[PDB]
């Protein structure tokens, strides 16, 4: 049965919710939604509610609304965001125009830690190691993040840490080379890149690529890890990108202990694994979270992998009303986990 809705202005923007949820407070924006933080009497923790902004606008925002909706319905992991709660103020389908999704508050981003911190090495073990078991995860169900910087990872005060959907500086600094290049065959191991960036930065205190566009970005990028060698330069199909790079100034791979000088070399190590530039060559996130950097929190039998997850829909040309009536479908199906102290 439905419960009782009361409407606010939050920021020139309209939240209607549920009672249960109380105090609502803007924490920010994010492309595709607001945020505010509130308090859900159910449980007594503290949420975090996304309002989607416009979500059948066209049939990219009805597309990418459903996509959302049944990507976060999917995410069941300690390091990954997840759902406690999807609703709608709408009472039918017509009537339906707009989505309100909740998660339990971390209340933190490593934007917002980064920021004017170098981190000791037992902080960034710990919270790649977090991100790995999160991304092992996700990756199992064959998805891949694509957008992986530290706005999209949320902490708390313990330092636990989940991958967000999308968060609240630049983010082609955290983007894999074969990306800045275009290329349309790219793999998983583009998010171990991204968190090669940002393990970097949260070891150093500085972005490890600050490119100004995509060619200074692929340029800072090669002076780190190389110019491709022959059998990467052999996998390039573009006449255009191998003219380009084999153009360039060609350079060696630097010797990362060098690089990253005051660091742990058992983090060096797995830095010179997650930057190799071929990525068939780059370390998984599976593999990566059985190496020796990650000793004193590895258990192989507490790292799990997803359940099948079907994204046969993201093939699929519908209408708006279509896309609309499959999110509505899937917010009427919704379970919420669980209460488990
Ligand atoms: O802890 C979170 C969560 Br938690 C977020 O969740 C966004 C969201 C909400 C509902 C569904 C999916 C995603 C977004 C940012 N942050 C970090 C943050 C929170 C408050 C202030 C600053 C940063
Ligand atoms: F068990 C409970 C019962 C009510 C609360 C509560 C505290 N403040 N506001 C509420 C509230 C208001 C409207 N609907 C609902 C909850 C908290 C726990
Ligand atoms: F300057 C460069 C050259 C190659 C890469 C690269 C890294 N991993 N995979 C590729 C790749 C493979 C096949 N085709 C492509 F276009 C790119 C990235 C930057």
């Amino acid at each position: 049965e439905r419960p009782t809705f009361y409407r606010q202005e939050l920021n020139k923007t309209i939240w209607e919710v549920p009672e249960r949820y109380q105090n609502l407070s803007p924490v920010g924006s994010g492309a595709y939604g607001s945020v505010c933080a509130a308090f859900d009497t159910k449980t007594g923790l503290r949420v975090a509610v996304k309002k989607l902004s416009r979500p059948f606008q066209s049939i990219i925002h009805a597309k990418r609304t459903y996509r959302e909706l049944r990507l976060l319905k999917h995410m069941k992991h300690e390091n990954v965001i997840g759902l406690l709660d999807v609703f709608t103020p709408a009472r039918s389908l017509e009537e339906f125009n707009d989505v309100y999704l909740v998660t339990h508050l971390m209340g933190a981003d490593l934007n917002n830690i980064v920021k004017c911190q170098k981190l000791t090495d037992d902080h960034v073990q710990f919270l790649i190691y977090q991100i790995l078991r999160g991304l092992k995860y996700i990756h199992s169900a064959d998805i891949i993040h694509r957008d992986l910087k530290p706005s999209n990872l949320a902490v708390n005060e313990d330092c636990e840490l989940k991958i967000l959907d999308f968060g609240l500086v630049a983010t082609r600094w955290y983007r894999a080379p074969e990306i800045m290049l275009n290329w349309m065959h790219y793999n998983q191991t583009v998010d171990i890149w991204s968190v090669g960036c940002i393990m970097a930065e949260l070891l150093t205190g500085r972005t490890l690529f600050p490119g100004t566009d995509h060619i200074d970005q692929l340029k800072l990028i090669l002076r780190l890890v190389g110019t491709p060698g022959a059998e990467l330069l052999k996998k390039i199909s573009s006449e255009s990108a191998r003219n380009y790079i084999q153009s360039l100034t060609q350079m060696p791979k630097m010797n990362f202990a060098n690089v990253f000088i005051g660091a742990n070399p058992l983090a060096v190590d797995l830095l010179e694994k997650m930057l190799v530039l071929d990525s068939d060559k780059r370390i998984t996130a599976a593999q990566a979270l059985a190496h020796a950097y990650f000793a004193q929190y590895h258990d192989p039998d507490d790292e799990p992998v997803a359940d099948p997850y079907d994204q046969s829909f993201e093939s699929r040309d519908l209408l708006i009303d279509e896309w609309k009536s499959l999110t509505y479908d899937e917010v009427i199906s919704f379970v919420p986990p669980p209460l488990d102290q």
